[PDB]
């Protein structure tokens, strides 16, 4: 591989699996299609990672930390070039790979379903269109929209509901913002508003924040990785080939250290990536509490500007070209993969199974699964909704895809700070599990109970094993099966659930 964890582009299916999807058994037609599926490739989302590496090389040629003059001139000039790109395209934002894979998405997701989307233009049928808020969603959600409407013909224009919350009144006008089911993860919404204490969806987030900030087995799994020898050792090794030994030896024994301030310090004030404009793009501005402390910070901050240089080709251009996959090659590509997991740890923890005898860290996804489950419903019951499509983040999908059981994150980890998850003990990875674009889509059809199929990034997967199909071999499941095996006892209904 090449180790991009969570920052993984979508990896569309090759034509064999978009058109070898199993059809579903004799007398069922399509009546619903839905999805939640995370924004797609994007930027840096804030100054955070550029910024601490700059503070760092701005101390290291103040005090002679760099290794030479041309090895400084390099990493200057990456760090300047992805900076210039990432101001450019504005912090957070979608980039080409990313329209390019959610129109992609959306030109599949109508072909997949031309019967259903083909009588809903017939009888009036409508598509709800939903975003989180943050413009990278419905940035996702429109290209989506434009391939969807390109391989219809725009035969379908026409048949989008009108939100009454609306994203924006521009490109985005069409996007019903749902924080509650697609940004349950936090109190604060992307547009700026808040849940509303004594709510649901405040109680979800807040105990969700409360129990991950206060957990002593969270705490000292990651202590343990980022402790790891190995890591260490790769943490050092990496940075040694830009920094000299007496710097990276102050940093290690806590001689240096470097918030995300105008001059590096704790004190220093709020910090803007130079030639952005703090109103228009707040983002550029980073979070003042980031630090670097450790060889280990360093050496990780590095290979997410790795990673997030794989989401960011077309933008990589011009006078704002950057490369830093010269500082994992040979020897150091596998520094990579060990910088894949501590990452992929941090996130298995906190926003994942994470370890057993616990369920905070998904269940805080169960609004989404009740819409999931609730919008067929009213499709059943006579509404006219065919689609419902939801676009979010990988703090959406992490907790969704471990409620679900879906493949990767069936596993927990052991309920230690000391046997932890890894590479080898566990399936879970972020390339597979959230990568840019990752989506859950699910086909309805009806004779009677109603059927489901799914697909998780567009491949076709059965549900969690506890959860027993139509038939014997069948990737479709009865509605009232769901319900059940879904729940938190993951009962079946048994022979009830066979057709």
């Amino acid at each position: 591989g090449r180790y991009y964890s969570s920052k993984q582009p979508y990896v569309a299916p090759n034509d064999a699996t978009a058109s070898s999807y199993s059809k579903a058994p004799k007398g069922y037609g399509p009546i619903y299609t839905e999805s939640m599926a995370r924004h797609g490739s994007r930027g840096l989302s804030s100054y955070k990672y550029d910024a601490l590496l700059m503070r760092m090389a701005e101390t290291a040629a103040r005090d002679g930390g760099f290794k030479s003059e041309a090895i400084k001139a390099e990493f200057v000039k990456n760090l300047s070039g992805i900076t210039a790109a990432n101001v450019e395209n504005g912090y957070g934002m979608l980039t080409g790979q990313g329209a390019q894979q959610h129109y992609g998405i959306g030109e599949r997701a109508y072909q997949r379903n031309r019967s259903l989307f083909d009588q809903a233009a017939a009888d009036g049928g409508t598509i709800a269109y939903q975003s989180s808020g943050e413009a990278r969603a419905t940035e996702s959600g429109e290209n989506f929209e434009k391939g969807f409407n390109e391989a219809s013909g725009g035969r379908l224009i026409g048949n989008v509901s009108a939100p009454t919350n609306p994203a924006d009144s521009g490109n985005g006008k069409d996007f019903q913002k749902n924080p509650d089911t697609l940004y349950f993860h936090k109190v604060q919404n992307p547009d700026g508003t808040s849940k509303v204490p004594g709510t649901k969806a405040y109680d979800i987030a807040n105990n969700y924040q409360n129990f991950v900030a206060n957990d002593a087995t969270i705490a000292g799994a990651e202590k343990t990785i980022g402790d790891n020898v190995d890591v260490k050792r790769a943490s050092h090794d990496l940075l040694s080939q830009i920094f000299t030994e007496e710097f990276l030896a102050k940093l290690e024994n806590g001689e240096y250290k470097w918030y995300n301030t105008t001059d590096g310090t704790k004190k220093g004030g709020k910090n803007c990536a130079p030639g952005a404009d703090a109103s228009k793009d707040p983002d550029a501005c980073g979070e003042v509490s980031k630090k670097i402390k450790s060889e280990y910070d360093a050496a990780m901050d590095l290979y997410n500007l790795y990673i997030i240089a794989a989401d960011m080709h077309n933008e990589n251009t011009g006078d704002h070209t950057f490369a830093f996959d010269q500082y994992f090659q040979g020897a150091y590509a596998d520094d990579a993969r060990m910088f894949a997991w501590a990452l992929d740890a941090e996130d298995f923890y906190e926003k994942g199974p994470s370890y057993a005898g616990q369920n905070e860290t998904y269940s805080i996804a169960q609004p989404l699964l009740d819409d999931f489950l609730n919008t067929i419903d009213a499709r059943v019951n006579g509404g006219s909704t065919v689609a419902t499509f939801r676009f979010a983040h990988a703090e959406t999908m992490m907790p969704f895809a471990a409620l679900l059981g879906l493949p990767g994150s069936t596993q927990q980890a052991p309920a230690s700070t000391t046997d932890v998850y890894t590479y080898g003990n566990n399936e879970w990875r972020g390339e597979s599990v959230t990568p840019m674009a990752a989506n859950v889509q699910w086909d309805v059809y009806a004779r009677y109970t109603p059927i489901v199929r799914m697909l998780y990034n567009e491949n076709e997967v059965p549900f969690r094993s506890e959860c027993t199909p139509v038939a014997d071999g069948s990737t479709w499941y009865k509605l009232t099966e769901l319900k059940s095996c879904l729940a938190a006892d993951h009962k079946t209904l048994g022979q009830d659930a066979r057709i």
